[PDB]
């Protein structure tokens, strides 16, 4: 009668490989799955192969036709599944999407400019990716009753150096803070959430996207592949009894989903499990910043730095303060036209008890054009861009909760937060590297920093989300930009050296010191000749 | 059929909640199950029990009489397992022997010094605790086919401040790292290593022990229980219906058992598995020293400072160079009657400019000792004050946790793991032994540098003293607040850090982490992270 007999099962993502295996295998554990995916013939087709692959009744399998990107596409689809069957136990999200394979900055942002092997918008990948998700355990968690499990499906590759991969590794961490968080709150309700982090699996489409891979950096037959294969602690068996490094199962994967749906599993959530044959991959890349500055980097002298913020204007002016006393000219951008507006306030309040402002453009992620706009008046005025500081888009998060929010509020922090914080990285890369073709005597180097609002009664939940998008990002910013400086070296063209950066978290610090600490810290990393090793830079309560 | 059908698992810690169920649970599955102990009748009674429990053939139960601490009393009882069975296809380390429940000071370290309430020396806690699964993972291998699991059941309060259970939690915390490096190798056999973290489970006993440790910590009913259940972010239900914050059953652990004997988890070494209704504790408590040190801390004048090493010399003088620009006086103990020789040799050769401390023997094997340096620091350097404490051995004992030798692996464990532990409690009890106003003491476990191997040894070792410092922290914390309002006028309590250097292989470096560890010692401030990192620089 099976493991997970008697119960409702839904899982997205249903075409792919592994969600067809998922599907298979809880219809073999007496499961009553529902597939849930984009095209009505599509799930068709696989619901009557599915049924015919595990041998079972016709009513125990059903599809649902849906955009999981739309939450509320997602209301119409959860409303019909429920009145068919009452109620969801198992919630498997799985997210086919692979994201364009192209470098930060030749990714795709509208369908005018999505191009061969790159076939998804950002925002579209990000809404594929981290989304749809997000979406389904707020509105599916009502109809789940105490004991019901969540299962999110991630990569081992969300904290891997992964070339080329940042549209779809970088919602995938994001992803991760997302589970996590949502144990919290699906967790009082005695529903309990979890994740796995499939390794390389067995494909025939997996095979080339490796070849993809190893085309855009230098390197020949095998190379992501042996490299992977080689953080891998387990060794298995092939049929003639000898031991091999080679990629799990779509069957791995899915005995750790049956366990993880099953009352086996009942007193876990918010663990992981990586079905990789134990690859080997360094878990925490942090720090904290507990020395004292010193500001004796007025080798800031020429540099100009970037601020790209809006709405925090208590962090503006401390930025510009310390940039300025250590000799470098900032440009500051608002990323919404009412930033602007309260700052020229707050330099109204200056000229009492009165000395120049800086200058102020618009920046925004919506609109690319206004980056690359910014760009152009500083080549014609302050000499360049050396540095940028980014902030959050918005001061404060928009709610306490992950779970309990409303629909216009999440969606407004995937398009502020993570997919426009990622535009103004894109923009970054390529201004640089656009111009590291172009020196004949000596350059400098350019360093960036993300800088997040200070603590907040909320847990700054949002906030670490974002954190974590951004961490990754890094991770593969400086892969890349390593990668192609030493290649266009080998074009024997004199390159601009490769972009380094790091981010600042104030989430343990709420004081004023505390401010005027991590503003600093961040005008020194931006000019200093060294650098720090550690992604993220923690300041503690002091 | 059952999940395990025709599997051979070898359990230990048969006896207790845990063990009891898992022997249950194997059975029901089809395994057979051969339980390990130290007492005949225990066994034979547990297996009676048992194969009653389970409804199952007799020849399906097993015992194996044995002292797991001994390694050579495992190659005798592992190879009469095989004899009767040929293989060994599931090896679950539960031991779970609780310690003696001692604070740092009161600890036992031989026969005579135990007492009521403390029934196993420190020794022999860690032989029970670390050791034997140590060598259990040695001598099965051999027998174990391709597609084998190991599974190491540990405690989540291997990370958890305990008052008084330093002998519990420090070799726990130990195996726990020994775990993920074996992976490696016993991955590359074929053989799978992964771990379970019970949370608090649910008995009559933990009722009591959570009451213990309230009475210990001076805090009323509940508190320790109530901290605990406060961390769970998953409620159950109850018999009516409504959510509540428990423990985890019995039953629950034996799930996640099941799960990595069975090869539904064929996939996976090196993951870890929390059956704790999803408590939420901080995972890193680490970070890096970053900035450059200033030694304008001569508020060293007349402290003094102890040395613990021993044939590290480069940084024997490293240290004592740092130390002496501050203004304490230093004194040396070395661990080992070789270290002396050496460093006699040395300072030979500097005199034939150079004025060496006094170098004295400071042998955990032969704790008197210790307390001959307290003896002469009294009549001569008007104290102890700080101390640095580093490896009994510069270079790694071997490269390997898994093919190693009997010997090597019987003196890391007395050396490196039961003697820093002896150490500290001298330490401990130096200065809660002892009008005006006082300074405060300050300790320092300082790594050895870079190694090819990667340090494996040196990253046991760094582990059990992490958590060793984490209650050694809190114990002070609450035994001064607590004595002095007795009014007995005692030193303020102990601080403690250490400064791990794997990262780097550098004699910048060196110098680097020398100097922050006499910074550390002598400044009126403190680092909360427990460990401190130094890059490569």
């Amino acid at each position: 009668t099976g493991r997970l007999a008697g119960k409702i099962a839904l899982i997205t993502g249903g075409a792919g490989n592994i969600g067809s295996e998922l599907t298979r295998r809880f219809l073999a554990e007496g499961a009553t799955v529902i597939i849930s995916g984009r095209n009505r013939a599509k799930l068709t087709a696989l619901a009557e192969r599915m049924q015919a692959e595990a041998g079972v009744p016709a009513k125990r399998i059903d599809l649902e036709v849906m955009d999981g990107s739309d939450p509320v596409a997602v209301r119409a689809g959860i409303e019909a599944i429920v009145a068919r069957h009452g109620q969801i136990d198992i919630l498997v999200n799985n997210a086919g999407s692979a994201g364009a394979q192209r470098r930060l900055a030749e990714i795709p942002l509208t369908e005018a400019e999505l191009g061969p092997g790159a076939e998804e918008t950002l925002h579209a990948s990000i809404a594929n990716l981290l989304g749809m998700g997000w979406h389904l355990m707020r509105i599916a968690a009502p109809h789940m009753p105490v004991g019901s499990a969540v299962i999110n499906v991630s990569t081992i590759f969300s904290r891997a150096e992964y070339y080329g991969r940042i549209p779809y590794v970088t919602p995938k961490a994001a992803l991760n803070a997302l589970s996590q968080l949502a144990a919290r709150e699906l967790g009082a309700r005695g529903i309990r959430v979890n994740t796995i982090f499939p390794g390389p699996i067995e494909s025939d489409r997996i095979r080339t996207v490796f070849q993809r891979m190893d085309q855009l950096k230098g390197r020949p037959e095998g190379d992501t592949a042996h490299h992977f294969l080689n953080t891998m602690r387990l060794c298995r068996a092939n049929d003639q009894g000898a031991l091999e490094r080679r990629f799990p199962s779509v069957g791995d994967v899915a005995d750790a989903a049956v366990f993880l749906a099953s009352a086996e599993s009942a007193a876990l959530s918010g663990e992981t499990i990586e079905v990789t044959h134990g690859m080997e991959l360094p878990a925490c890349s942090e720090t904290s910043l507990l020395a004292r500055t010193d500001l004796r980097t007025i080798d800031a002298s020429g540099r100009t730095t970037l601020i790209c913020a809006g709405d925090q204007i208590e962090e503006v002016m401390a930025l510009t303060g310390m940039l300025r006393t250590c000799g470098s000219e900032v440009i500051i951008g608002f990323r919404s036209a009412a930033a602007l507006a309260q700052f020229e306030q707050a330099v109204n309040e200056s000229r009492r008890l009165a000395f120049t402002p800086p200058i102020a453009l618009p920046l925004d992620p919506r609109d690319p054009a206004t980056i690359d706009a910014v760009f152009d008046w500083a080549g014609e005025n302050t000499g360049g861009i050396h540095a940028a500081v980014i902030l959050p888009a918005t001061s404060h998060e928009p709610a306490p909760c992950v779970i309990e929010v409303d629909d216009e509020r999440v969606l407004n922090f995937l398009a502020d937060e993570i997919t426009g914080t990622i535009v103004i990285a894109s923009r970054l890369a390529r201004y640089w590297q656009s111009q590291r073709l172009t020196p004949g005597a000596r350059a400098r180097g350019p360093r960036v920093i993300f800088l997040s609002n200070g603590a907040d009664q909320n847990g700054n939940v949002y906030g670490r989300i974002q954190s974590a998008a951004i961490g990754q990002l890094i991770r593969v910013w400086r892969h890349e930009a390593e990668l192609d400086y030493q290649r266009a070296s080998a074009a024997g063209d004199h390159v601009l050296p490769p972009v380094w950066a790091n981010q600042i978290v104030r989430f343990a610090n709420r004081s004023l010191e505390g401010l005027e600490f991590a503003c600093a810290w961040t005008a020194q990393l931006l000019h200093s000749q060294r650098h720090i090793n550690e992604i993220t830079l923690n300041i503690p309560a002091n």
